[PDB]
């Protein structure tokens, strides 16, 4: 028995998650761990021929990409039909959430009045010309918070958030969460979006000891209600072990497999928030119930906004 993996999950092996299932039910898990859009290419190349059985995909927009793509088919699973929220898999049951990120305000108190930020509405604040610093929108992470907005706001709203943003952009567009809270360490931007995780690897030694210094220096702050968005796996539209690819996602999905998934990348489980002591420090959030399904319908709009006021 064995079950192939192609995971879009590349920051650091989930080798560990893959060893305890195969340990635990026999099946050889072969994985390959790359990026996301990769795969995507790959797959709709290989098509019938491809030997993917699960495939794993972080963001909504990326997971958007891939049902537009017809690479998923629909499962039966009572198991994930009953222990995944409804918000975080397909009302068509092709793929289903894994892990939950949050993409959060970073600030650096030395720069900015901290006091006067409590959700991305606060960003348009003319007290803070010049000092927000942004991800380019490129970013699947940054479409997926503009779709957000536009769910819960509509177009015209959201086009008059993004006008108030990008007028106290004054710095190039960063092409990385990680450089861009370096940026906010330093001083030189006052305020970032960033997604929570990178915060906290920072914090936790992963990327050196000046890195931890600057990311010791910023303050976060989760938007309340906050914009959630994930990590998710469905089972490959021609996959040969379906049945394999099936009883690993259900594995995934659970509380030990969730939790082993989340641990690695310092996300949250899916059901729970995460247990670390650094993440569990950010505070308490509070869904705003926009569901990913809407985070990928609104993904070709979000960038034609974002592209209108200069979102580079
Ligand atoms: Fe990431």
């Amino acid at each position: 028995k064995e079950v192939k993996v192609y995971s879009g999950r590349h920051y650091n092996t989930d080798k560990e998650v893959y060893q305890k299932f195969q340990e635990q039910t026999g099946i050889k898990v072969r994985y390959i761990e790359t990026d996301g859009k990769a795969i995507i290419e790959r797959l709709k190349r290989e098509g019938k021929n491809s030997q993917a059985d699960l495939v794993i995909l972080v963001d909504a927009a990326i997971i958007e990409n891939a049902s537009k793509a017809n690479l998923f088919q629909k499962i039966n699973s009572n198991f994930l039909e009953n222990s995944v929220p409804n918000n975080l898999r397909d009302p068509r049951n092709k793929w289903f959430g894994l892990t939950r990120r949050l993409r959060v305000i970073i600030s650096n108190p030395d720069i900015v009045d901290i006091t006067k930020i409590k959700n991305f509405e606060d960003l348009t604040n003319p007290s803070f010309k010049g000092k927000v610093c942004l991800r380019n929108r490129k970013s699947p992470y940054n479409q997926s918070l503009v779709s957000n907005q536009i769910a819960k706001k509509g177009v015209g709203q959201t086009k008059i958030w993004l006008k108030g943003l990008i007028s106290n952009v004054s710095t190039p567009y960063f092409s990385g969460d990680s450089s861009l809270i370096r940026a906010v360490g330093l001083g030189t931007c006052g305020i970032g979006i960033v997604n929570h995780y990178y915060v906290a690897r920072m914090l936790d030694g992963v990327k050196g000891p000046r890195d931890a210094s600057l990311a010791e220096k910023i303050k976060l702050i989760i938007p309340n209600p906050a914009h959630v968005n994930i990590t998710a796996g469905g089972v490959y539209k021609y996959a040969e072990n379906k049945t394999e690819a099936i009883k690993l996602l259900e594995y995934l999905a659970s509380s030990e497999g969730s939790q082993g998934l989340a641990n690695k990348t310092y996300e949250h489980p899916l059901k729970e928030s995460s247990q670390n002591r650094i993440v569990s420090k950010f505070g308490d959030f509070t869904p705003d119930n926009v569901t990913i399904k809407e985070l990928g319908k609104f993904n070709s709009k979000a960038i034609e906004i974002m592209k209108e006021v200069g979102w580079n």
